[PDB]
């Protein structure tokens, strides 16, 4: 069982929906998506409209929230929602009681943490009443508030980030659903980023992960390349590799076609060729395409490609890489999972398990450019980290036969932990 | 005619309201309100809920301001709309299109100033709609976002704030309501604030003033002192001095008794002379207490003593200060206005007509310090610039026939800027 969904981007109104909901334009909206053949949602609540002062929860705005996850079952689809946007396609909505006057660090101080945890709870609570409530993931990319270029950074250590992550993902955990966070790539492309990979791949239930082509892969390998189609495999084999436990699932929580770096005419393709390489990760949990819905034109301020990354267009019609997803969602929802690798990158890792040169890892990193020569040279090269290379029983244990280490190191020549060069 | 009035403060909620309106309680709030003899409020709706997005107005938003007003209308009050909010009791709500990585200037990106002029048409032409529609303000305290010591300032020139006052103000005018702006009490006494005296006393129909004694008036010149409570009328005075019309009116649009500062037991009798003293100023135009209601403790982060502004407390129950405030409204709603004032101060202006020495305004500053002197020696001070009192001609226009003048000018060792240490 592979799963197929979509993150919900409601067609009237985008995220400002929440104002305003026309319910029956959402239920339409879901009907859709759930003709399309998937079987899940992802749904993006705004946190200054549930919690705009530290100490009051609105009550209307969860209820509108739970209001959604009933409608997404009603037709047959699972539902997962994130709480802290927080960050949403460059745009950050964040409550006036830690901003200007108010400045404060959502990871660090105490009183914040605490107002967190609290609506956490609420929406877990009030939410687990859905039979469609299957997850609840901490927030889009939280980890994108902690550290450059962040303008207004909120400052942390990896250790402040962890006692963080243990403070919210109880509160979040409970019978019938997953307690999961998010975050973008600079988890893993970024050396002293506070949100590293060993966290990715311990905490919370499964190892979260956003594929996005134009952090350098495009720009640098090509746009058609195989390496870049390949890219959210290497993204998977890479993530799972800094997990102590060889089987925890990975779960490709955003995958989208942006057309700031590919051709209109080549995304049913990319689609394709992209969900075709990563269901060769035996590891994958589900793939969830960005996004259902194309934002409406009318909304400005987003870079131009934002607009295009649905599946249904602007008139809700359904497009060609619609078409291409959900043929994707009927041919492998019930494939058998990918046979076992025996051939190994190694990556080095300090004594704590996370890669002493994270660098290496993006785009044009010496890591990156090995894991790919191999890819595309047919080897389907898997990725490990050095304890497991210096450890015979972990290997055989794993069925690694043939291995290969990054001798000569250089940082990746193609990151950019940008969607647009005007931020 | 002399107008009594509210700032309305939502009893349940606060302007969280908004995202969860109790309408029967909103009801009973302006019904006790009106039944204490209040002829207006003024009600603050919130920035980034009517525009979450430059170019994409929440329409159910403006209804839900519309139908505020009507709401008034329905109990004989007269309503008054501020527009960006913006600033409210120590919160910041900004537009997310403005802020992190959309970091704009709200005075000088011309989309910004167009989105803006577009909110502004669509609240005037909707509110127009309801015969209690009486005014429109920009917003409140706008000029606290332009300057030191706010930490995410947008920086202008007066130049500029002279452009964007003219590039909105006349969207805001129509038949049958006011176009108005209003600033805190830096526009007086900070030097090289961009919200100058002579806009404040020349644009928009009215000079708006917010009289608040914790700037330092009350711990300098002392709580229950004859300067603390002439205080109103020395703001009266001093912010009609810069304008060119000697008849145009003063609006004192917000005044409160802050417990920080004033004795719990003692804010009715602060009340009574404040307002007394108040329309001695013979452009008075009408006196809008702040505010209506207690805000909820159930609220943090506010400072505390914002708390208990109200007239009326949590519960909906009047307190003694409203009590007093609504026998003032019947005491003076209807006096004819002050005697004319012989005794003037003389303030130094440049060519345009601002003070050249802004410190020496404020609280135990040398102007202030001069006004107040004359003040508690009964000798009922005006207030004029230079200009007047180098033209004999001036002069006996408005009736003036002795001058004081600061002789050895000092800054103002009471003035502070902000509400709370805190900040
Ligand atoms: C301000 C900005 O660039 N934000 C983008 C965000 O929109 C996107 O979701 C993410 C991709 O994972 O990359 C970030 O850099
Ligand atoms: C940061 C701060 O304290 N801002 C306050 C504001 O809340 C208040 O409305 C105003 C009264 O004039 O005084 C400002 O200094």
């Amino acid at each position: 069982h592979m799963k197929f969904g979509v993150n919900y981007t409601p067609s009237h109104g985008w995220f400002h929906a929440w104002l305003d909901p026309d319910w029956d334009g959402i239920d339409n909206d879901l009907k859709q998506i759930s003709e399309l053949g998937m079987d899940h949602v992802r749904i993006f609540p705004i946190w200054p409209y549930l919690q705009p002062n530290r100490t009051w929860i609105n009550k209307k705005g969860v209820a509108d929230v739970r209001r959604m996850v009933h409608i997404a079952g009603e037709h047959g689809l699972d539902a997962y929602v994130d709480v802290f946007q927080g960050h949403l396609s460059s745009f950050d909505f964040l409550p006036s009681w830690l901003v200007t006057w108010h400045a404060g660090n959502m990871f660090t101080d105490a009183d914040a943490v605490a107002a967190e945890r609290e609506l956490v709870k609420t929406m877990t609570d009030e939410l687990s009443k859905e039979p469609a409530f299957k997850g609840l993931t901490l927030g889009n990319e939280v980890n994108q508030l902690s550290d450059r270029p962040h303008p207004t950074k909120m400052s942390a250590t990896d250790r402040q980030i962890d006692a963080w992550l243990d403070a919210l993902l109880p509160t979040a955990a409970g019978e019938g659903h997953n307690a999961l966070y998010s975050v973008n790539d600079g988890t893993w492309f970024i050396d002293g980023h506070p949100f590293t990979p060993v966290q990715s791949a311990t905490k919370g239930d499964m190892t979260v992960i956003h594929s996005w082509v134009f952090n350098g892969i495009a720009q640098g390998y090509g746009a058609t390349s195989e390496e870049c189609s390949s890219y959210a495999l290497y993204l998977a084999e890479l993530a799972k590799a800094f997990g102590k436990d060889s089987e925890r699932p990975v779960w490709l929580q955003e995958v989208g076609a942006p057309e700031n770096v590919l051709e209109t005419d080549y995304t049913p393709e990319f689609c394709r060729k992209t969900v075709e390489r990563a269901m060769d990760c035996r590891n994958l949990w589900g793939v969830t395409w960005w996004c259902s819905h194309d934002v409406p034109a009318s909304m400005e301020d987003f870079p131009f490609f934002e607009h295009s990354l649905g599946l249904f267009d602007e008139q809700g019609q359904l497009k060609p890489i619609g078409r291409t997803f959900g043929e994707l969602a009927a041919q492998y929802r019930s494939a058998l999972p990918a046979q076992p690798k025996t051939v190994a990158v190694v990556i080095d890792v300090d004594e704590a398990g996370n890669p002493v040169n994270r660098s290496a890892l993006g785009p044009g990193g010496s890591v990156c450019d090995l894991w790919m020569k191999l890819q595309v040279a047919g080897q389907r090269p898997t990725i490990i980290t050095s304890q497991v290379a210096a450890n015979q029983e972990a290997l055989a244990q794993r069925g690694i036969l043939e291995l290969h280490a990054d001798e000569h190191p250089y940082a990746a020549r193609y990151y950019t932990a940008v969607s647009d060069p005007s931020f």
